[PDB]
C-alpha cells in the first residue's frame, strides 16, 4: 500500500484503496507516463458484479436479500440479453461514483451533490436536444449553478451510440483565418468545421457559441442551435483595469463536458454530459492565456504597461494574475458561481481527508489537481497523490467522426 | 512500446526510445501512478561494463583500442580488489551524464558545462572542508556562478563513509521556541539541532548560516564554520516596493546539494556535492513562501495592503509574484547568476529537442520541471514527459543517522 505524505504538514497516509484499482493505466516500473493527457459476457458480468456490490455496500445492505437477488437478476439478464439495465437508484449512485472516482477533478468535494437526469428513455436527436436544454437550464439556474448529469441511453448490441459531437455543451467557434490563424477559440477548429459541414451558417466573432451536433443511433449527427437565452455568459471586466472591458472578452457560465463516456458496472453510456461550475483558472489561465487558446497574455501585459521584452520582469505572471482577478470579479459581479484555485484546492484537501476515512484513499492526478498558476501556493501541491482508475468512471472516448 | 510524447502547445509528436534503457525501476505500476511522490557482489561489473560502454560510444570509440583495454582493467580491478577506480575522464563523463539524467533538474541544458573537482584522494573532515571551500569559492566566483561538483572518495566495504550531514552546503538556521514555532528556516530545524548538539553557538537570527557537519569514514562528524566572506548572500529588496528591503530577507547565492549519492558505473559516492545556480522560483516561491518554510507570503501581502480577507482577491498570487520579482531584482543587482522560471523552462524545451536528436528522448519529472508558479505560462507545462531512471545518476540516500 503506497505511503502518501503531505509535505506542508507532515501528514502520512497509506492508499489502501489503490489496491482495488481495476483497469490499468499507462505507467510501468520502467517508466512513468502520468503526464500524458491520454493515458464478452464474462467480463461484463464481473464488472456488473463489482458495481452491484458497491451499490449495496453504499446503502448499508451488503450481502442481503436484495443484494444477491440483484446479482442473479443481472447474471440472468446478461445470459438472456447480453446486457442488463440499471435501476434508477443504481444509476444515480453510479453517476456520483464516476465523479467521485474522477482523478483529474479538483471539485470532487461536491461529488454527493449531483443532479442525475435519467434520459435513458431518449428516442431521437430531437428528444436528446430537449433533455440537454433542460440540463443547461437546470444547471445554469440563472447563475447559481448546480451540478448535473444527463444520462442518455446506454451502448447496446444492435444499435449505434447516442453521441454529443461537441466536447462541451457550450463552446465558442474557432474559425481558421484568411492568414492561417484562428478567430475565436482554437480548441474548437475541428468541431466548428464539422458544424459548418453539417449546415451551420457560421458567425465570425471570437465568442460565437457553437451549435450542438447530436447523434442518435445509426443516424448522422443533427445540428441544434442552443437558444441564446439558455447560454448564460459573463462579459469580462477587471475591478481596477477599466481598459480590460474594451478587450470584449467573455466566458460562459456552464462547464458541461459532453464528449466523455460514463461507465457504470460494465455498462457504457457514450452520451452523458455533466456540468458543475468553473474554477477561475480554467478560464483565466488556460482558456484565455494558453498560447494555443485565446492567447491574450501579451496583449494584457502590454496594456498593463509591463516590460514584455524581458522575462525576469515576470510580465507573464503578472498579466495572468490580473486576468484571473478579472474572471473572478466578473463572475462574482454577474452572480455566476465560480471558485478560485485557493478555495478549490482547500476543499479538495478536505475531500482527500474525507475520502481517506471513507474509502482508504482517493485517486488523484497531481498534474491536473495542482492549478496551472500559483501551484505551490495551493495546498494540493505539497500533497503526494496516487493515481489509479476506479469504476464507475468517466473515460475519454474517440471522437465520433 | 515507444511512448508517444506530445506537446499540446504546438501539436508536435515525438517518441521516447531512450525510455527503453531504464536501468532502475521507478515506483509506478500499471495499477497505480506514484509519480508525484518525492522519495518514491559482482553485480558491480554489469554497471561498470555498461558505463564504460557508454563512455566510449560518446567519444565515437565504440569497439576499438582502449575500449577493449579499459574493459579488461575494470575486469581485473574488480577481480583482484572487488571494485575499481574510474579513469579521470570517466569520473568527469559520468558526473555530466548523471546531471544529464536527473529527471527533476530543469537546468540540464547546461549539462555539458560542468567542473568536476576530483577529491577521491580525500581523508578526514579537515580535508573535505577545504575541498568544499574550494568548490564553494570556485562555484560562487564573485557571483558569476559556475556549475561544479566535488567528488569525494567512493564507497567500499569494511570502511565507513564520506557524508556531508547538511542537505546543502549553505543552509540557514531554524530554531524552535518557548512556543514551538521556528525562527529561521524550518526545513533545517533538524540539522540545526545537530549542529548545536555538536557544540555550535546558536545565533539568534532568522538567517544564520548553518555550519557544516563533515564526516570522515568511521569518525563522528566535525563542525566547521564556513568562512563568512565565502558565503555569498544577496539581501532581498524590491525594485519599486521600498519597504521590502525592510523585511530583512536574504538568500544565499550558491545552491549546492550536499546530501545526494552519485552513482557512476556501479560506484557509489555518498559525498559528491554538486552546485549550479538558482532558478528564482526556488527562492521566491518555495523557500520563502512555502507554509513550512519561511512562510512570508502573508507578511508581504499585509505590506502591499492586499485584501487577505478573501482568497478570490488572489493576494497570495500577487504577493508571490512580487517576492519573485524581488529575488530576481536583488540577484541581478548583486550580479549573482539567477534564472527566472520562464527562461529556464524555455531552455529546458530546447534541451528536450537537443536530447531527442542526441539520445532519442529525455527522462523528465513533469511535476518538478513545471515551476511552482505560473506553471501553464511556461512551455514545459504543455509538454508531455516520460520519467525513468537512467545511469549514471544522482540518487537520494538515507540521512546518515
Ligand atoms: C461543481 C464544481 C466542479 C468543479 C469546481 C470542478 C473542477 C474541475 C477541474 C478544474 C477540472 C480540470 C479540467 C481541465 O483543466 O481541463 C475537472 C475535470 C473533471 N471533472 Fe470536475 N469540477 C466540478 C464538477 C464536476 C462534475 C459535476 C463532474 C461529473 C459528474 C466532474 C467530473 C470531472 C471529470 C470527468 C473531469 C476530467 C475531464 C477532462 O479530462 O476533460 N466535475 N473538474
Ligand atoms: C546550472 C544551472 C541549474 C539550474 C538552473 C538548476 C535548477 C534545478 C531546479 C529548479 C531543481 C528542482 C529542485 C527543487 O525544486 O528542490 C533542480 C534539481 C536537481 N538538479 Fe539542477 N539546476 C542546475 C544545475 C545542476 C547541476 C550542476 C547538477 C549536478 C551536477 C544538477 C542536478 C540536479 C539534481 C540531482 C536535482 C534533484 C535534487 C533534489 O531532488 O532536490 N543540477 N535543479
Ligand atoms: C502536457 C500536460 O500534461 C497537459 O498540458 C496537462 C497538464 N495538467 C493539466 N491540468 C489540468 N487541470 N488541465 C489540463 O488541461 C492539463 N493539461
Ligand atoms: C507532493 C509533491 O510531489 C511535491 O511537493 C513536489 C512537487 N513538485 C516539486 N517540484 C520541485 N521543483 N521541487 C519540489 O520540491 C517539488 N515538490
Ligand atoms: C464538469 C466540469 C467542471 C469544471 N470546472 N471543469 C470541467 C472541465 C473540463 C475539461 N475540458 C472540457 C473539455 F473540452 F472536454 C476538456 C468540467
Ligand atoms: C544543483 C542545483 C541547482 C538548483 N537550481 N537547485 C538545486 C536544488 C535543490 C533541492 N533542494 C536543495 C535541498 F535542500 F537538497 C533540496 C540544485
Ligand atoms: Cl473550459
Ligand atoms: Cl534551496
Ligand atoms: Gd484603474
Ligand atoms: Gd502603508
Ligand atoms: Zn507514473
Amino acid at each position: 500500500f503506497p505511503r502518501v505524505k503531505n509535505w506542508e504538514v507532515g501528514s502520512i497516509t497509506y492508499d489502501t484503496l489503490s489496491a482495488q484499482a481495476q483497469q490499468d493505466g499507462p505507467c510501468t516500473p520502467r517508466r512513468c507516463l502520468g503526464s500524458l493527457v491520454f493515458p464478452a459476457p464474462e467480463q461484463l458480468l464481473s464488472q456488473a458484479r463489482d458495481f452491484i456490490n458497491q451499490y449495496y455496500s453504499s446503502i448499508k445492505r451488503s450481502g442481503s436479500q436484495a443484494h444477491e437477488q440483484r446479482l442473479q437478476e443481472v447474471e440472468a439478464e446478461v445470459a438472456a440479453t447480453g446486457t442488463y439495465q440499471l435501476r434508477e437508484s443504481e444509476l444515480v449512485f453510479g453517476a456520483k461514483q464516476a465523479w467521485r472516482n474522477a482523478p483529474r477533478c479538483v471539485g470532487r468535494i461536491q461529488w454527493g451533490k449531483l443532479q442525475v437526469f435519467d434520459a435513458r428513455d431518449c428516442r431521437s436527436a430531437q428528444e436528446m436536444f430537449t433533455y440537454i436544454c433542460n440540463h443547461i437550464k437546470y444547471a445554469t439556474n440563472r447563475g447559481n449553478l448546480r451540478s448535473a448529469i444527463t444520462v442518455f441511453p446506454q451502448r447496446c448490441p444492435g444499435r449505434g451510440d447516442f453521441r454529443i459531437w461537441n466536447s462541451q455543451l457550450v463552446r465558442y467557434a474557432g474559425y481558421r483565418q484568411q492568414d492561417g490563424s484562428v478567430r475565436g477559440d482554437p480548441a474548437n477548429v475541428e468541431i466548428t468545421e464539422l458544424c459548418i459541414q453539417h449546415g451551420w451558417t457560421p458567425g465570425n466573432g471570437r465568442f460565437d457559441v457553437l451549435p450542438l451536433l447530436l447523434q442518435a443511433p445509426d443516424e448522422p449527427p443533427e445540428l441544434f442551435l442552443l437558444p441564446p437565452e439558455l447560454v448564460l455568459e459573463v462579459p469580462l471586466e477587471h475591478p481596477t483595469l477599466e481598459w480590460f472591458a474594451a478587450l470584449g472578452l467573455r466566458w460562459y457560465a456552464l462547464p458541461a463536458v459532453s464528449n466523455m463516456l460514463l461507465e457504470i458496472g460494465g455498462l457504457e453510456f457514450p452520451a452523458a454530459p455533466f456540468s458543475g461550475w468553473y474554477m477561475s483558472t480554467e478560464i483565466g489561465t488556460r482558456n484565455l492565456c494558453d498560447p494555443h487558446r485565446y492567447n491574450i497574455l501579451e496583449d494584457v501585459a502590454v496594456c498593463m504597461d509591463l516590460d514584455t521584452r524581458t522575462t525576469s520582469s515576470l510580465w507573464k505572471d503578472k498579466a495572468a494574475v490580473e486576468i484571473n482577478v478579472a474572471v473572478l470579479h466578473s463572475y462574482q459581479l454577474a452572480k455566476v458561481t465560480i471558485v478560485d484555485h485557493h478555495a478549490a484546492t482547500a476543499s479538495f484537501m478536505k475531500h482527500l481527508e474525507n475520502e481517506q476515512k471513507a474509502r482508504g484513499g482517493c485517486p488523484a492526478d497531481w498534474a491536473w489537481i495542482v492549478p496551472p498558476i500559483s501551484g505551490s501556493l495551493t495546498p494540493v501541491f505539497h500533497q503526494e497523490m496516487v493515481n489509479y482508475f476506479l469504476s464507475p468512471a468517466f473515460r475519454y472516448q474517440p471522437d465520433p467522426w
